[PDB]
């Protein structure tokens, strides 16, 4: 079908994901029609806490924690709040500051893409309610 | 009834809990052996979204995904990827953003058991053929 696409950051990597999703799936952008269901973007945070430490101090598990809040408006009843939370913890390399980097931005790579489903998933959720 | 066991997190509740859920099976734990089944723990994640909203504002109830993804090689045979999920439903009171916090970490170690056991009867079933 159709649906209107609002973003806070037409730019930001988990808007690109949702896009890839919505053509994989038949799914056209009408230009924000009224008439039209809307799923609007509006923010997505990422946190990164120290988990557990090492009897030496420095810390041993880390805790990522991925947000993101949207919301839907479907034609017939008033736009709709979703969060999603994603939790993911992982021990710490003994590697350089720049190997954890790399590493970590591996994971929330995967996070955005979990994300960008369950929007998705989620709101389609929401429209086979509606019909009631 | 013998095995390795492999993870990427070996301080991991999940690690800990398919430990002591593999003991109480009466399955040794031995280190790596070419003759030596072994389990590996890639990835777990969790998952919490909004699932329903009170009339009032505030969010009624709440769905909860636990993701595992594990291995598992026999000796000889390749090594093939296995993934679970579990997903279960909470409904949250309008206490503080801190009670509610000892409780859904108590609903997430029952899913992390929960998985723990599906992980090994999952391996059970990849060895009985």
């Amino acid at each position: 079908n159709q649906l209107s696409l609002s973003s806070s950051d037409e730019y930001k990597e988990l808007t690109r994901l949702v896009r890839e999703r919505l053509r994989l799936n038949n799914v056209k952008i009408v230009d924000a029609a009224n008439d039209v269901p809307v799923l609007r973007l509006i923010t997505d945070s990422l946190e990164r806490s120290t988990l557990s430490l090492y009897p030496t101090g420095n810390v041993a598990e880390y805790e990522l924690i991925y947000f993101v809040e949207f919301a839907v408006a479907l034609p017939g009843k008033e736009a709709q709040p979703f969060k999603i939370e994603i939790r993911r913890d992982y021990l710490d390399d003994p590697r350089t500051a720049l190997a954890k980097s790399r590493e970590m931005e591996l994971l929330v790579k995967e996070m955005r893409i979990q994300a960008a489903d369950r929007i998705l998933q989620s709101m389609a959720s929401t429209e086979v309610n509606l019909e009631h």
